[PDB]
């Protein structure tokens, strides 16, 4: 990717070097570079990031030359020495005490999704997800895998919730869920979905649903409303909460149809007439062919889950069987969209 | 990165997501899904590829589409069927007949670099490469962890020639060589640069100078001309070949100033009036802030290497201080640049 070289030999390196482009990113937030510049009583030379983070002089001035270059930090001239300064960019998004931080998610995808990605041939080649081979965990029950130990499982909840401080607000507005007085929010996580909903629906209450140990670091490590309420089970198999609107979240993604059919029959069978199913997903377009982070999302579910990113009428084939009417969806213009179907007579 | 969504929010997940679109690059080599498509006698189907490659349908499909939207791939629609088919691209660069392939790096790339990459805020916290970190072998001696296996020392050979076939001609013309008529390539390789050398320069002879298991390899698994002779041996305490110009193509960026000034101080040594030193690297603008290409090569080189990538004044104080003269340099507006160094009486 020469200045004067053919625009395909260019693009060529862009990709190819995309994976390097990534880890410098995943490696500042793990250095905490953006929160120590934000701390700072100004802007700091290589020798105060390098000492203020524990790494090397060497080290340290390509990492911060790299993000002037992407765009992630400003750099001014003050005598003969380079001081670096947040961006709008890493305030917003890479800084721990900003609402709408990205931080987490983006440790999660270096620590974890890179590695299974180094096994992406072989995904490909066996339709099947790489934990085994690459942390020598199997995945025979998909969550343990996923949850390796206690510290992997609060790393996967904080890196999860971070979306719905950006995208929160058009899923749960999409359709007017002040129908719903009653909401669960099945596989829920840590509740910041949940917590997003009931500052918007203030009249309303919800019950967070999970399994035991993530209902426990959720109470153990999460902060808490007066109106969040949690239940742990295994909702393939237990009493689900009593409610008028059931909420899935990036939870028909993580499995295969057939697994689908059967949590959705479930929900089905526990819903009241006029009762709601909420499925919060990235839409594939009909021809499968994009949105590519949507598409590069499906990829990650065959290297992370059991499970595919789907299109509308796919998630309506699933919905419909399952006994729901009336299917709508709307698109938001952001990653995460919203479907809505009922519970008929 | 939602169409709808805040510039930064969109460029956050570009970066983000750049490790996915590498491994999609990478694997799609890997599988061999351009070659394929080259050797068929028009465009593929999804299970023509997936039986040809020997991966899953669900895969296949993913990759395929990505390549699509990456356009790496065109696709056609006939009857009730997405049809395949390469691009300019994918022909000249991704495809194991085309003179100017670009596989072999990628494959290493996508095997090598990528699993280092994965340890870049450890590169960054200790000033020093993760092989041990990494395949569990040591690095003491570079070289030795660079060839791991007889496996990975040819596939290293493979992808670095790589680049000369775009390249070679840029830094070969940028000053006339015909004024040295013999010539050695230290540290050559397999021999790329040379035999590309030898059709630019028809008066002149090289000597292609390496490590006994590089040299080998090389008269092994490479096919040789007239002009092309070889000589194994470590340059650090070795006679050098006699010859006018010396060539140090991607060797001074794998070591440290020190080890760089012993090296140079060897060639300044063996040279006569009049010889020469050409110096292939790529060259960092002066601030050290960029090109981008060129300073995520550099972070490589802490991770792969014991050196770094340099600006024209760092590789002027080195040939200076190893007695050459009349330094001069060319950008050749492609990744790859030229510097030309004289020894005096
Ligand atoms: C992909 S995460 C999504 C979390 C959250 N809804 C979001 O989008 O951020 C899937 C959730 O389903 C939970 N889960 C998986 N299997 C479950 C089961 N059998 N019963 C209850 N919860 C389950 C996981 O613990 C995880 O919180
Ligand atoms: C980065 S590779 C570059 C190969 C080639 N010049 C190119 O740019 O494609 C560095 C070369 O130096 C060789 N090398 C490293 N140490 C050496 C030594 N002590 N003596 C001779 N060759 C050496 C390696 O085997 C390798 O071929
Ligand atoms: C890249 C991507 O798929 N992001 C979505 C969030 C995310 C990352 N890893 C996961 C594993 C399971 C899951 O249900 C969601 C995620
Ligand atoms: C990404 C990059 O540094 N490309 C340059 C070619 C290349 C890849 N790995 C290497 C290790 C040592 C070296 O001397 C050159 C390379
Ligand atoms: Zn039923
Ligand atoms: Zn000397």
């Amino acid at each position: 990717m020469g200045s004067s070289e053919d625009q395909a030999y260019r693009l060529l390196n862009d990709y190819a070097n995309g994976f390097m482009v990534s880890q410098v990113l995943f490696a500042a937030c793990e250095l905490g570079v953006f929160d120590l510049l934000a701390e700072a009583p100004g802007p700091l030379d290589v020798a105060a990031v390098a000492a203020g983070v524990r790494a090397s002089a060497h080290g340290t001035e390509l990492l911060l030359d790299i993000c002037v270059s992407l765009k992630l930090l400003k750099v001014e001239t003050r005598g003969g020495k380079a001081f670096y300064r947040n961006t709008e960019l890493s305030s917003d998004y890479l800084t721990t005490v900003s609402p709408t931080s990205q931080c987490s998610m983006l440790k999660y995808m270096g620590r974890t999704s890179y590695r299974c990605w180094g096994h992406l041939a072989d995904a490909v080649r066996e339709g099947r997800n790489q934990y085994l081979e690459t942390f020598g965990v199997p995945a025979e029950e998909l969550f343990t895998a996923i949850y390796r130990s206690e510290g992997e499982r609060l790393q996967f909840m904080q890196a999860l919730q971070e979306v719905w401080s950006v995208n929160g607000r058009s899923v749960l507005t999409a359709f007017d869920l002040s129908v719903f007085p009653l909401m669960c929010d099945l596989g829920g996580g840590a509740g910041a979905l949940a917590k997003e909903c009931m500052s918007l629906y203030p009249g309303c209450k919800i019950t967070v649903f999970d399994i035991p140990e993530v209902v426990w670091t959720a109470k153990q490590h999460f902060s808490f409303e007066e109106q969040i309420d949690f239940q742990e089970g295994d909702f393939f198999k237990d009493p689900l909460p009593e409610a008028d609107l059931y909420i899935l979240a990036r939870v028909l993604h993580d499995w295969a149809d057939g697994k689908c059919s059967h949590l959705l029959e479930r929900i089905y069978h526990t819903c009241k007439p006029g009762g709601g199913i909420l499925v919060i997903e990235s839409l594939l377009d009909e021809d499968r062919r994009g949105p590519l982070l949507t598409q590069l999302y499906s990829l990650n579910m065959l290297v992370q889950t059991e499970g595919q990113e789907r299109t509308p009428t796919h998630y309506h084939m699933l919905l419909s069987s399952a006994g729901f009417r009336d299917f709508q969806f709307k698109k938001t213009g952001a990653i995460y969209d919203a479907i809505l179907a009922r519970k008929g007579t």
